[PDB]
């Protein structure tokens, strides 16, 4: 579920979701991880320095003659996660790619998240 | 891991793969997740009443200027499973769809696994 | 009491009041349960992304014949809760109802706080 | 749920539902909290020193854009509570209010349940 | 405060009052230390198979010079308790007496209540 | 019981007697609760900065057809309390009372022991 | 001891005495283990649906040169039982008789009492 | 059942039968419950210092109508006891008797067995 | 030490220190506890939502013939408290009092955390 | 609270008043910590070699627009100490100074309980 | 009470009697601490290898006026001890003194229990 | 060895020496058990309100052939109790007495430690 | 690691990286310890209120003749930290110095973050 | 420390300081360790029936090529014991010798606390 | 501190110092971690198989304006260690070096231990 | 005791003896703590790395009618410490002196454990 957990960076949500966060210089990455669930069915939303990510997976259907002996898989349908990253970004510039179930987020940072360097003498 | 699990059928291997196993009439269905693996990838492999999947997922690359700060994807590359099914299946007629990371392999059962059935008076 | 609770979002007071809160699009709905408390000893204020709800609900008087044999009912008079939500929200056009005890705020949210979607290629 | 309790008197039933009980010296009262319950869907009902006390209150409809982020609600619908009364009371005298979520049931005490005062010399 | 307590009789209130019971062959005897309780004071209730004692004792009073340094005496003011009675008794017809802070209660019993003796052969 | 507690005042003795004090800038007065026992039958005595206190509480007489069938009355006869008082008293200037089972002590302080007051610039 | 006991039917009384309770379809049978009890000794009561039994055994009487070198027996000399039995009976025509130590009741049970039986369709 | 005990004198044996030793200066008596045992099932039997005392009781017969909803009676129906006496008896002087379920046996010492005393000067 | 406490507002620092935080509509009172500390000795701070308090007393000094057999006086010397307060304030526009080592600060929020009132229908 | 504390001089009373005691070879100092307590509300006893200090502090008091949402200070109103010397003191030529809530009192030692030296051969 | 203590010899009976065995080569010394107890109380009996000492010690008598504030003497009347020697003992020629409350019993052993030496090669 | 031990009276020293201590009005009875103790061998000794007694009791000797082989009896040689009695008593009219292991003091009280009765009205 | 801590200030990374915080008036100092991290290889960032601080240190390189046979030293490569101010810093105007392998940062504060001082009255 | 120790005598103070303590008939002897300090550093007082040592030893001095690697000895340098003595001593004659770390006093009893023979009859 | 610690090889002494050790075939080389400590406050010394090293670090100094709200770093000055080598070293060839708070000690072994190889057959 | 401690030194022996260690560069200080001890009675060995000490002390004597009435000094007499030292010693130039029961002993360092210094590039 990961109902509250909390790096500096915020996630909240309920289901079964794996998420990596990637950091860059100029921009973050988000990694997410859903299976079974079709392109057309994943709602991605930002602003500021949060992100949320909906999707809905198909149950399992199965014949009335046939039953389910064994499953780790879970059976809930509606998930999301709710992220908190450690910078503001500019969403009208992100990007997502989805292949074999897993989704891939550019979010390029603003200006005002960019980090200067400190030069040591 | 599933380093070990029997309920009368056998589980083994290495990694993260959730299984479902649902047992028709007349065929047994074996629904495997395997996020973030190309088709080409998988093995898929079966004889008498076991059947043995192997994938090899790509790790998360990274440029120098990026860093994962924060991670619940698995990080092992070789995952596979060797489950022991209920009943002998037909190997030669059996198929296999890969669609948004989810394995669906349709195992027909042999002649002497399909069940007769028994008449109350 | 609810002294100090936090989910991404904090909840702080006195007393009994449980609270629901609902997450739109475009708004943010905060459902709080107040039995025995009039309509006009209920002060509701907000600002930024927080909102603070007083009541004070009148003790169960008795005349001197009678006598409480038993009572789960909290005798607690003075009861509010201090809410900061996810969202910015303006405050001009919040609105609010209260039938049988129960309150319903309806708050819309800020814009600079609505997300904007992200296109998937 | 308050499934048994016993204080010489009983409470019984599902769900949540504080009750006082005040005795005087003619009659006893009872007070019930069902917040979001409406007037019609409660069913009162007496008979000797046993009260039952029915109700059902609608679940938090939402929108399909909306949900739910945080709830200390219960969601249960139907409720009940049968109370076994120290005194028999005179069922056809009753009477009871409903006011912001607060149920207040009076019952006149039968003639064979008003003690008699008992003088010291 | 001997809140409940019941070993086929029932006994219930609030406050310090240690209560002895006696049964005879015809009648029930109630004793109950009150010290420090004035005898207008005392509400003394029965019906049926139930008898009330309600009494007030006045706080300790004290000049602003004075103070209490030391003190084992409770400092509750309003005490009762309700004794379920194992037989019926004859309420207009019971007696009570009030010596150096003792009530003595004599209650007859009804004549449906006398045990009637059984002849061994 | 109360065989030994101190809080830089001592109290001995056995049986069940509370006892309250009360120090003012001229006196002290003891309040000890002895329901039950007749007035002659209470030995007072004082000297120095110690008083004591004797009583002894007839038994709970019963016939033979009587019982007792529920008691919480202790069952001692002989009571008694040894009391070091804080400050030393002048006993023939002393009084006592004796009402409703609560005896009252007035012990008026020695001009050794009364306090004078201290200015503070 | 056996204080308090209630399997749907009570027994109270202080000492030694094992009972078995015996339901017919018209009476009830009360065994009852008095060794060493004089016939004469036994005082037997009954109403409505509770039944007393009263009994002194006397004490083991020795000699000044003889000792008790070791005792299983106990040693308490009044004993009693109440039984609140399940039916009401009739008292008026009950018997019992005293065999060995052994007392037998038979209680017949009231009009009220005895079930009847349901047809099965 | 008393399986093993021993405080200088031996008891064993299966079932209920409590026993009560008395040693005079030229006798030992035992006392012994037997409730509801007959006096032709009572086998007695001694030799030496060593003291057996064997007993039936019959089971609690029931009409098939009849039922038991309550027993605290042992049920086991072959009781026995070897005693293992301090001082050797004379077993052709000893006598026995049974009233009301108690068995009295009276052991005249043995002329081995009977103590002399010793002056003090 | 207080070194960490969060009820939606932070306290940190280091020494004793008792403070009581109040909140008005316009603005915000924060007592603070320093006995011993004179006024001079005092340095108070505050921007936005965060007041320092920074105090030092003088330590006990003694004769070298004086000693200190008891003290539950603490020792240390420097002492500070920063509290993260719910509003932001006008630190202009803040005043402090000093009296029998009570400091009283008033705070005035900001206009842009003045809450302003939702009208209920 | 400090209700009883021994280390060869006793402390005793109610509430938060901590307190040194510096024992010089004239003389014995006490400081106490008395803040928010006004001087003219200081009542200082003394005789023999027990010192009384009773103070009294007036409560938080707050308009009904303003609210305690937090407080680590004592909300007791009445506070005293009684503390037993270890030496005699001369209670006439005692003085008391009270800075910034803290109370110091120099007790002179009476002639009787100054100690005498003793050289070392 | 020493009811049981077994060391290859047995020591029983009720009471504080304290006792040392002293085996010589000929005799046994047997030593019992007998405070309080006359002369004329004590009966001594021995016979084989067991000897029983009986004693009964007057309880402490006190005047009215009289209370025992304080006491760790025992409070037991009827004392008694059964010694089970290791050697068979001569009753005929034992004999006893009794001096500032001790007893000293001198038991010379029968020529069955003397041992005799082996010599070693 | 009773090394301290406090019930508003004081007793010290090492050894076996059970004491009874007896207050009357006007005397206080100390009963101590010195079993094997010559006369010869107390010093008692008593000033104030302390008293204390030292005695010597003789080793248990045996012969070199002799031997114990059981010993309940203490071995300590010298044994001393200091008593701090409750009241000053005259120790110049004190009596003392030692009857079979016993010594039996009365100590008078001084005129000062005599109570004097107070009266009720 | 230091994965997580929070008192007011948030410390994140991963790596042996001990820093101490030092506030100012006008400006916050940050210190590192980072030995054997060459100077070349300190990537320093700030922006706001945070700091990011990168290092690697090289691994401590033996020949194949050589062994590590004992090291404390943790062996890890990349280190950072990232640390959230209490106050927001001037970034352009940051300084730094590495000597002996302390990392010294010298951050000037906005003067949005400079505290204001209160006159006390 | 010994902080508190009371065995009828109080010893209080802080510091390493063993003591022992012997009374004879006519006086006191107090024999203190104090090993590493000077005769002069030595403050020795008593009045009445107490007695105060205070002492000073000197620190370990090293010089700066010196360290040190074990240390059992006690690093606190002042040390001071307060004793209650069990009588009241005459101070004025009292003497004091200090040899090899080790002070004994002589302290001679008051005449009032010598303690006077009681004649036993 | 590293108080104690042996694998074959010993490290004592005082305050934070990291060590690892690496041994070659005919060297030693020791790496120590001294952050912040200067190369002229640095002690180095070797004889036989032990190793000595001192070093002390200046404190943080700050100005009074400044303090220090969160610090990881220790605070001790002196910090040594002595470790015991496996092998003894030449100490007239040994060098050290000192880079960014590392220091690197390279011992050339004594010829006497330096190992010789075995050839196996 | 310290029967064994090693922190790479080692201490051994019986009884109380304080003793701290201090190594310079050119010899090892031992310090002993000794009270009571005379200097006569004092062994002192040394040799190698290894320094026995040896010492006894006289018991406390007391007259007959002196007693022991508190001693926490230990009453062994004979007590040594065998301490092997960290370097090799030249106990021929060794020196001791013994003030106030404390021994110290100054012990210069063998050339072969003198170590030398190591020059730092």
């Amino acid at each position: 579920t990961m109902i509250q957990s909390s790096t500096g960076i915020q996630i909240s949500g309920k289901g079964f979701m794996p998420i990596s966060i990637i950091e860059g210089d100029q921009h973050i990455k988000v990694i997410a991880w859903l299976p079974g669930v079709n392109k057309e069915d994943i709602i991605l939303n930002a602003v500021g320095d949060t992100l949320e990510i909906r999707a809905k997976r198909s149950p399992l259907m199965i014949t009335e003659s046939e039953r389910i002996i064994y499953s780790e898989i879970p059976e809930e349908e509606e998930i999301y996660r709710t992220i908190k990253l450690p910078a503001t970004v500019k969403e009208e510039n992100a990007s997502a790619k989805f292949e074999n179930g897993v989704l891939s987020v550019i979010l390029p940072k603003a200006e005002s998240s960019i980090k200067k360097g400190i030069n040591i003498e």
